[PDB]
């Protein structure tokens, strides 16, 4: 496969395993390597959880503008909007937005309570038809990233396949949809992995994520090149050691190798 050995040499450099899909929503040309593995999720599941919020807030009348009245004890590590705001409370929307944009924890944690925990997410990607994500942790729970564990993993062409479904596919209704991209668009946390791959005039929504032991880390993305359709692509890495350190450069590299496969 003379389409497959960039990656190879570029995981086989950075110590580990690289999984890329990227499908062009134009063409429906794709790249793939080890597309259908899987990878962990780390963080990354926060996008999907804010969609997950999205599709109930359709039927549930008011659930986005809900104000969410926490405690001290909601707080986790890394919950710089949801600390800040611990007086006031934080809307659904704004839980949705801080867990999407600066990955807060307390934020996810607490949205995952509004579906039934990750049991709830997971049930809401197989409603969608993604038979593979998995998560069955919360915040800090989640990210252990041991190798050969199938939990808290997903693979990345069905992340990408989730993604474009919830983007631009129809699996929110429109309203929830353009928030999901703008939360997407509003990330903070992704500007040296695939935003450091595409050219600086394209849009680009994304969510990272990151456990760091065993080399694992990961970004997925909608890009809207100027004057074509849409191209979503997700990048998971992985290493066998425990040390081994991920790289956002290696991801922002596969990045760079998918958009320049695609047909
Ligand atoms: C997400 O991947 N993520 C990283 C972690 N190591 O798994 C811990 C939980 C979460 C997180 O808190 N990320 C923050 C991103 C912004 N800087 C602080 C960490």
């Amino acid at each position: 496969n003379l389409v497959a050995e960039p990656f190879a040499k570029l995981e086989q450099d950075f110590g580990g395993s690289i999984g890329v899909y990227a499908m062009d929503t134009g063409s429906g040309a794709t790249v793939s390597y080890r597309a259908e593995e899987r990878f962990p999720l780390c963080s990354s599941f926060k996008g999907f959880l804010a969609a997950a919020v999205l599709a109930r807030s359709q039927q549930q009348a008011g659930l986005l503008d809900t104000p969410i009245r926490y405690g001290k004890n909601a707080l986790v590590p890394w919950s710089p909007i949801s600390e800040k705001y611990l007086t006031t409370g934080m809307t659904v929307a704004e839980l949705s937005a801080a867990a999407v944009q600066y990955s807060d924890n307390a934020a996810a944690n607490l949205l995952l309570k509004e579906l039934g925990g990750p049991a709830g997410l997971t049930a809401f990607m197989r409603s969608i038809g993604d038979t593979t994500f998995r998560l069955d942790r919360w915040e800090l729970e989640l990210n252990s990233a041991i190798p050969g564990d199938a939990r808290n993993t997903s693979s990345p062409r069905a992340v990408t396949e989730s993604l474009q479904k919830l983007t631009l596919g129809s699996a929110l209704a429109a309203p929830q949809r353009q928030q999901f991209v703008d939360w997407l668009k509003g990330n903070t946390t992704g500007n040296h992995r695939i935003r450091a791959a595409v050219p600086a005039d394209w849009a680009v929504g994304d969510k990272t994520g990151t456990c760091g032991v065993y080399g694992t880390a990961n970004d997925y993305a909608v890009v809207w090149p100027t004057g074509r359709a849409p191209i979503v692509l997700a990048v998971y890495t992985r290493a066998p050691n425990k040390d081994d350190k991920h790289s956002e450069a290696v991801i922002a590299a596969a990045a760079r190798l998918a958009l320049e496969g695609l047909g």
